[PDB]
């Protein structure tokens, strides 16, 4: 359904749909705010569903699930020149642990989305974005500040959920739409046992193939250096149809944020040069236009921004207020952003392609493909260049 050697992935993530992220849909979290006090806002989906109870959580999510992404967005994605979508989903859509507060029902919408993808000639990756116990402690895993994916039976339950995803979506029914099943989004390499993580990856790889599936297995890089996975899941060991997913951003640390625009572009070009050297097919599964960490709650509910020196002990760079609204952006920030997007697009098209995070946000412009495209900051057509050849690839 896809030629990783010849075609280039040009997609967007359908984030904030099946896994709630506070910075993407702040209106679902804001009702819990007491005036200016943010101490009572649930910090993740786990706490959001627990605080609401099953009845209200199901009513609010059914409304979110049915309106956040619909068939019209798939038509729009296709009309903009995109050929792929990445769909994050948490383990709770398939199985609940005893005492889990999550509600189900996401599957019905996942299946509707696969038919919309088919109708619009869009290919997809199904991404297991959150595992039981949390694989990274991020709010996008469903459970913030916990790192227990490798404790107790959490790894085995993840494998059972993947077996379900393998039997339903890795067979012949969706062979023309599904071009990858991503085993686990962002396992936080530095706090996990890497040997157990590789064993988990190998177990998922073997389990999928054992079902008769030929679907590409996508492994996230677990924040390891470029080339680290060169010797794992290789054709020399009879392991094939494997893709490495790299996520790239330059706003999650004081050092990265302080770079001038030329240095940000140099780093983006370098991502293109180093990925070219890897031996596995690779795709930049997540990246954005963000040059700051100013979007409200991007670092998590009740956490400020490093950009204005209000978090993770970073120095003050500038005020975030003026960057919250794209209509207030200075002419220089608009040019810097377009330059940054074009450098990234060239670097990722140098290898397997790219998937922007994300299609839409309620009001965070740096993270919304729709908003940037409508304001002329994201090239349209996507091959358009106002700043051609900033990297000099050969």
């Amino acid at each position: 359904a896809w030629d990783y050697d010849n075609n280039v992935i040009r997609g967007v993530n359908l984030g904030g749909w099946f896994v709630l992220e506070p910075y993407m849909t702040p209106s679902l979290f804001e009702p819990f705010q007491n005036g200016n006090d943010q101490s009572g806002v649930p910090v993740d989906e786990y706490h959001w569903t627990q605080t609401l109870g099953k009845e209200a959580a199901s009513r609010i999510l059914q409304k979110h699930w049915s309106t956040w992404i619909t068939e019209q967005d798939f038509k729009q994605i296709s009309n903009l020149g995109l050929n792929f979508v990445r769909i994050p989903i948490g383990y709770w859509a398939f199985q609940l642990l005893d005492n889990d507060p999550y509600v189900q029902g996401q599957v019905q919408y996942l299946e509707k989305a696969l038919g919309w993808a088919r109708k619009n000639n869009i290919r997809v990756w199904i991404d297991l974005h959150g595992a039981p116990g949390s694989q990274n402690g991020f709010d996008n895993s469903g459970l913030r500040d916990s790192y227990n994916f490798q404790n107790g039976d959490n790894t085995q339950v993840t494998l059972n959920v993947l077996n379900t995803i393998f039997k339903k979506y890795g067979g012949n029914e969706y062979s023309d739409v599904v071009i990858g099943i991503e085993l686990l989004n962002e396992p936080l390499g530095p706090v996990l046992n890497m040997d157990k993580l590789k064993q988990f990856f190998l177990d998922g790889y073997n389990s999928l193939r054992q079902t008769g599936s030929v679907t590409p297995v996508i492994i996230h890089d677990a924040f390891q250096v470029f080339g680290y996975w060169n010797n794992f899941l290789t054709v020399a060991e009879g392991q094939w149809n494997v893709v490495v997913d790299h996520h790239h951003y330059q706003v999650f640390s004081g050092g990265e944020l302080s770079r001038n625009i030329n240095d940000h572009i140099s780093v983006a070009c370098n991502w293109g040069w180093d990925a070219k050297k890897e031996s596995h097919w690779n795709v930049a599964g997540e990246w954005s236009a963000a040059l700051t960490d100013c979007a409200k709650w991007l670092n998590g509910v009740n956490r400020g921004a490093r950009y204005e020196g209000a978090y993770d002990n970073a120095p003050y760079i500038g005020s975030c207020q003026p960057l919250l609204d794209i209509s207030q952006w200075s002419d220089e920030h608009k040019t810097d952003t377009r330059r940054y997007i074009e450098a990234q697009l060239d670097a990722f098209e140098y290898t397997g392609g790219w998937v922007f995070w994300s299609w839409k946000t309620e009001n965070a412009p740096e993270w919304s493909f729709q908003t940037l495209t409508y304001n002329g900051l994201f090239p349209q057509p996507v091959t358009d260049r106002q700043f051609p050849n900033q990297c000099g690839f050969h």
